[PDB]
């Protein structure tokens, strides 16, 4: 279970036959320094340098057997030392407790030995790769980028200016857990920021801003068992509510009679709609961005006129009403005025509250580390969204707190940073919990760390462009999905046509189309306006565009018992509803490769069409008997060519499933 060798100041680590560490005076496994961060933000873009003033190898290791393991006293004289203690925690998983000499000793580098043949997946939301084997990666909660690839040029575009562009690591949720193919994970406890360097063939090396470090690893005989055991650890997700999985959540924005008029439209053609979601039930900022949230977390009935006696009638007609919020403040309104009374705003070195600039406007930031100010903010949620009668609500950022803030607990804004977006998901959740409407209401998020796995009950892909591009188009969602299936999250969604819409690129009527079939094959359907919603084709463009969403909506609603069911075991065991192929054939080495398609479920197999203008699409299947939906056709693993024109996604369905006469009834829908 563990086995450590010591013998010349080298020893070795097993844990269940796994070689973890190993450490000679030519070959070290460890490192301790010091430098000074250069850390800069401007509109939630982050530049990070580091002045590096030492970094040194410690090749003397003096051991002794201990209490609970094993302890090292490592060093380079004595004026530089670390220990490292080895002990299992209460439940059986290695833990390695690192803690340099002094404070001044702020950094560290920890080698683990590795195989060249391992494959490495998870460390949060990855919208580049999922194999992560190969490449370095910062660990750091950013805005994710525009266009994310210094090759394309909208990303160039996108750094004209502003450094906004981003490149293949940025992202909304980085995590310091991953799993490798020895059927381990590993767990870092620190916050600090952190780059995980899977690059070398015989090693990962792991690089901490702190001076101590907490790690722990388990292992497992299977994916399906090791996620299970992850989850345990960190946190599962709570079952949806029942009309998540009754039809296509509508975005608009305009007002009462707008929601009205396009909800009445796409009712009255055939469209499956289980709700509203107006981001501007709280007012509207117009920017040079375009149409922008008033960030005042109350309801404006001006622009909503009605909306509490509206929201019960559209629920009688089982349609529900989704808002938002997000942990910040506009400086001109009045929540931040209530929050600057009580001295609730994260402070500057002057004491005084700190404002954000977040696009030609400024907000402060509530401090969620202040208990009281916390107590408030959730108040504010059920008073002004669960009172008022929402069903949910898109619960956004948590990425852009600066490293000059001074915050009530203390703790520097260098650690703090990282945490801020599970602090916020905990403030969610409570509010449910406490009003008793966990699985009635349904919040989602774009940003994450350590613990979302158990307080955000549904994650979102955030901005991507309204492109084609492999590294911020619709492909980019698959990674995203399968690195947090490996991270613990199991449920998913995507904006139905993405987001950001500048420069030359416009949502096209064939991007919207072929992203709605994207995610009738996933757990959840919501559209999005866009930032400028006149440049966009809508779901209301034309009446082909309206039928395809009625046949799709009616693809989705049919898979209910089938989604209701996935969603519940990812609830009991963290078995998570978009699953890399991996987990059910793990003997097929092709499958560890793949990036952009997956399993929903286990009997069914998606392969989205990611790219403009195709007629058909190429894709892996794995060694099974597999049903082609659209024809019914019988296929066997191998790679494949299909056709598939719009509305005929390349899905195939197992033959053999429990569930094959409700997958047959698709190829007869309209
Ligand atoms: O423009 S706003 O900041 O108010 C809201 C947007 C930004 N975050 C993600 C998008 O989906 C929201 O529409
Ligand atoms: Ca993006």
């Amino acid at each position: 279970l563990d086995f450590q060798f010591h013998q010349n100041d080298s020893f070795t680590l097993h844990f269940q036959q796994r070689l973890i560490l190993t450490h000679s005076k030519d070959n070290p496994c460890l490192w301790i320094g010091s430098g000074i961060a250069d850390i800069d933000m401007f509109r939630g873009n982050f530049s990070i340098k580091d002045k590096l003033q030492e970094k040194i190898a410690l090749t003397d290791a003096i051991v002794s057997q201990s209490p609970d393991g094993w302890l090292i006293h490592f060093s380079r004289g004595s004026d530089i030392s670390a220990t490292l203690n080895i002990s299992a925690d209460d439940q059986g998983r290695l833990l390695l407790e690192l803690q340099n000499d002094n404070l001044n000793h702020n950094r560290i580098w920890l080698r683990l030995a590795a195989q060249p043949e391992d494959h490495i997946y998870g460390c949060g939301e990855q919208f580049s790769y999922f194999d992560l084997r190969g490449k370095p990666f910062p660990l750091w909660t950013s805005e994710q980028g525009v266009g994310r690839n210094k090759q394309t040029y909208v990303t160039w575009q996108a750094d004209c200016k502003e450094n906004a562009g981003g490149d293949y690591y940025w992202t909304f949720f980085p995590q310091p857990t991953f799993v490798s193919t020895q059927k381990y994970y590993c767990h870092v406890d620190n916050s600090c920021y952190m780059n995980f360097d899977f690059s070398a063939p015989e090693y990962h090396e792991l690089a901490l801003w702190e001076d101590k470090a907490t790690l722990r690893f388990e292992c497992a005989d299977t994916y399906i068992s090791l996620l299970e055991k992850l989850t345990a650890l960190l946190g599962r997700q709570p079952e949806l509510p029942d009309w998540i999985y009754d039809g296509v959540t509508l975005g608009i924005q305009g007002g009462t009679e707008v929601c009205q008029k396009k909800l009445d439209t796409m009712r009255n053609a055939g469209v499956k709609v289980n709700g509203i979601w107006a981001q501007d039930w709280s007012g509207i900022r117009m920017t040079s961005f375009g149409k922008r949230v008033m960030w005042n977390w109350k309801w404006n009935s001006e622009n909503y006129p009605q909306l509490d006696s509206r929201i019960k009638q559209w629920n009688q007609e089982g349609v529900q009403f989704l808002a938002y919020i997000n942990p910040y403040v506009a400086s001109d309104k009045d929540l931040c005025e209530e929050a600057a009374q009580h001295g609730y705003l994260a402070k500057d070195a002057s004491g005084g509250d700190y404002l954000v600039e977040f696009g030609e406007f400024y907000g402060g930031v509530v401090d969620l580390t202040n208990p009281e100010a916390y107590a408030w903010f959730k108040e504010v949620i059920k008073k002004n969204m669960i009172e008022l009668g929402c069903g949910g609500w898109m619960a956004d950022f948590g990425e852009y707190l600066p490293t000059d803030t001074y915050l009530h607990n203390g703790v520097s804004a260098e650690i703090m940073h990282n945490a801020w977006p599970a602090l916020w998901a905990k403030c969610n959740y409570e509010a449910l919990e406490e009003t008793g409407k966990l699985g009635e209401i349904l919040f989602f998020m774009r940003a994450g760390s350590t613990g979302s796995q158990k307080y955000s009950t549904m994650m979102w892909a955030g901005d991507q462009n309204v492109d084609w591009s492999l590294d911020d188009g619709l492909a980019s969602v698959v990674p995203a999905a399968l690195s947090l299936a490996m991270t613990g999250h199991g449920l998913h969604h995507s904006d139905i046509g993405g987001y950001t819409t500048l420069f030359e690129m416009k949502r096209s009527k064939e991007l919207l189309l072929r992203w709605c079939d994207f995610s009738a094959f996933t757990p959840m359907m919501r559209t999005h306006e866009g930032n400028r919603p006149g440049d966009n084709w809508q779901f209301d463009g034309d009446a082909e565009t309206i039928a395809h969403f009625a046949r799709m909506t009616t693809v989705f609603t049919t898979l209910k018992p089938y989604l209701k069911e996935a969603v519940a075991l990812n609830a009991k065991s963290g078995l998570p509803v978009m699953r890399p192929l991996f987990l059910h054939y793990e003997d097929d080495a092709h499958t560890y490769t793949l990036k952009y398609q997956y399993l929903l479920g286990r009997d069914i197999l998606v392969a989205p069409v990611h790219e403009e203008g195709r007629s058909d699409w190429t894709l892996y299947l794995p060694e099974d008997n597999w049903v082609h939906a659209w024809t019914g056709e019988a296929f066997r693993g191998g790679e494949v060519t299909v056709n598939a024109p719009i509305g005929k996604p390349p899905v195939f369905y197992r033959a053999d499933s429990e569930w094959a006469a409700l997958f047959a009834s698709l190829k007869s829908i309209l």
